[PDB]
């Protein structure tokens, strides 16, 4: 059994400590190729990501799952470059996020299923690099096209065994509808992570997903604008709940019996052009540890609050492997 | 004085008979790279475009202006390939159409001006190919972002001398607002073509633009769903006015004194993924002549209606050169 990474297949044991929702760069299709100066340069972006993934690896990370799709401007050659230089495995994604272009938005369920299966089974672009996860998104009630996306992701997963991970607007409880669509296609909830679930404190929502077998993506732990004076765009993005508040949802779900269904991540990036200018600077001041925030700050916080080392290892190592390994 | 093409600078006399609004492929950024099977294959698309541009060249076309921007999925290497194989000059474009991604839509006027100037002055992507026109779009009242686009296009034109060409929803008279924005930035109307102007019969609108000095883009002459039974998507795209009706607007503006301000084109393509599946098949049944429709069918129609050979040469050769040559 093997997981596809940007440097090829790896064994389950090789994945190790895995961050399940991360990005090298949050962009748009074609954007880094057309406007590399937006990032300084392409080399500057590469160097920043290598440095950050090095720091993460020193803190114990072995693999990240880059959940950048086509419409986040995923550049698998950029991921392979960074992966080789930092010695951190990167799993790439297929699927569609919240910014599909017209050439995607006009497609049928069958067509999209073809595209997702191309990326899982054949390769991304002309690279031969295969995705190891399918990423999808809603922000409230699904648009007609997003329902097609969710159905195509389910079809792709059913044919291949690769899991599905989601973006939600957690305040709208989107995982409810997402689950409904997925289940209508026959997808097992154990193949699905409902992401950005740490953006809500609603335990009735979180446990109702976990009770049916979903994995719960508590994937934005360091996202917080607390004590950012009067920066409306950072507040709108990051929220005003503390990282501790978010991290305590890990403990909460442990305490309810769902330790095997928890997936934790930073949802960090090294470049971010699909938001306001200089947001990466703002984010990096909030969390200078970047992708190392989970091991360096979250794990010790949870140990101080009484969570066991063994439970945290199961969450950071066992759960990601179970989720990623195709089934 | 020179015009930039995808194979480098050419003299004004080399441009010859020029179609001012065309596309090799109407797509989305990254799409042909990620999903070439949508088109059959990349080679099939190339071969179809070469065959079509050959037929056009035999009918007298020497240059086309490919008004595909970043968000139409412009692939300048594809254009150079096709240009070399067909021996037809292709002018490429910068700017933004109606499907900009978030990494564009979040940008300032100053940022966009940087991007358009990159594509005109330095090159597209890492190709060294420079755009020779800036393309912009509204569909009714401009969105806030589209106003920034129009202003940045004006700034880019003011620094470089390259012209601006527009997409409109002609039924909403968008050229009125477009002109207002452009003039507020100090752009000369003689540097601007208001496109898709053949989609309306409103001569008060058309003459009010031409009176202030705009060029008028009568650029979709073969676009018609007349006698396509019950195909709602083709009707919505193409309209139910005949090609003759559209072509008679050429004569109308001649007859009002605006022969030097008329630009004519087919607004054809060889691939079209940003609309419904199989639309290219539908379009190619309506107009099997493709980009040769203007010389093969429009020019003789207008001669039969009393327009002179010399006037039509001025419209197909002189006007494009005047417009494209930087000033
Ligand atoms: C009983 C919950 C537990 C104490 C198990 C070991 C890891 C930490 C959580
Ligand atoms: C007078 C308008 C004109 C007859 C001039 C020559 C070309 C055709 C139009
Ligand atoms: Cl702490
Ligand atoms: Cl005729
Ligand atoms: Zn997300
Ligand atoms: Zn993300
Ligand atoms: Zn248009
Ligand atoms: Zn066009």
């Amino acid at each position: 059994d093997r997981i596809n990474t940007v440097r090829g297949p790896i064994t389950i044991s090789e994945a190790g400590f895995t961050l399940t929702h991360e990005h090298i760069c949050g962009s748009s299709a074609g954007f880094l190729r057309a406007w590399p100066e937006f990032f300084g340069s392409r080399a500057a972006l590469v160097e920043k990501a290598v440095r950050g993934l090095r720091r993460a690896r020193a803190a114990g990370v072995r693999t990240i799952v880059d959940v950048s799709t086509f419409d986040i401007g995923r550049d698998v050659s950029l991921l392979a470059e960074v992966s080789r230089a930092a010695d951190v495995h990167i799993v790439a994604a297929t699927g569609l996020w919240e910014d599909p272009p017209l050439s995607m938005r006009l497609r049928s369920v069958e067509e999209l299923t073809q595209f997702f299966l191309r990326e899982i089974q054949y390769g991304i672009e002309d690279t031969g690099i295969r995705a190891g996860i399918i990423k999808v998104a809603t922000n409230g009630k699904a648009t007609p096209f997003q329902e097609l996306v969710l159905r195509a992701a389910a079809r792709a997963s059913l044919a291949t065994g690769v899991p599905v991970t989601t973006h939600t607007l957690a305040s709208q409880r989107d995982g409810e509808q997402q689950a409904a669509i997925f289940e209508s296609e026959g997808l097992s909830p154990s193949r699905v992570c409902i992401g950005h679930s740490d953006d809500t404190d609603d335990l009735s929502y979180l446990t109702a997903l976990a009770a049916r077998g979903y994995l719960i993506g508590l994937d934005g732990i360091p996202h917080s604008a607390i004590g950012l004076e009067d920066n409306a765009s950072a507040s709108a993005l990051l929220g005003n709940r503390s990282w501790q508040t978010r991290a305590l949802l890990i403990k909460a779900l442990i305490d309810q019996g769902y330790m095997k269904q928890i997936l934790v991540s930073n949802d960090w990036l090294f470049g971010f052009s699909s938001y306001v200018t200089n947001i990466m600077d703002v984010m990096d001041s909030v969390n200078p540890d970047g992708m190392a925030f989970i091991p360096l700050r979250v794990i010790p916080f949870l140990r101080e609050k009484g969570v066991s080392n063994e439970t945290l290892a199961g969450i950071t190592v066992t759960n990601p492997a179970r989720f990623l390994s195709p089934t």
